[PDB]
């Protein structure tokens, strides 16, 4: 996590990369497998969302939607009742492959 991030978007990635992380318990940020979440949204979900507001990937949700999400950002929250879903993160990668 660095200081910058610029468009919504990128910055509500990062976001949810972020607190996604902190449920996990790690330093570095990862990505969210909005799919695991979706095959296991009830294992794999995400707490104090903005109402009226699912949890999705942030190339969808709305120009205000981002923000406002971003305004409760802070009061986000990441559940891992199954993280072996995930199996483990590393997985030799050092760098933003593809983006």
């Amino acid at each position: 996590g660095s200081s910058g991030s610029s468009g919504l978007r990128k910055m509500v990635d990062q976001l949810f990369c972020k607190k996604f992380a902190e449920a996990l318990g790690s330093t570095e940020a990862k990505a969210v497998p909005y799919q695991k979440f979706e095959a296991h949204p009830n294992d794999l979900y995400v707490e104090g969302l903005p109402e009226n507001i699912p949890f999705r990937s942030p190339s969808w949700y709305g120009i205000p939607r981002l923000e406002k999400i971003i305004q409760v950002g802070n009061r986000i929250k990441f559940v891992i009742k199954r993280p072996e879903l995930l199996t483990h993160s590393t997985t030799e990668v050092s760098g933003p492959s593809s983006g």
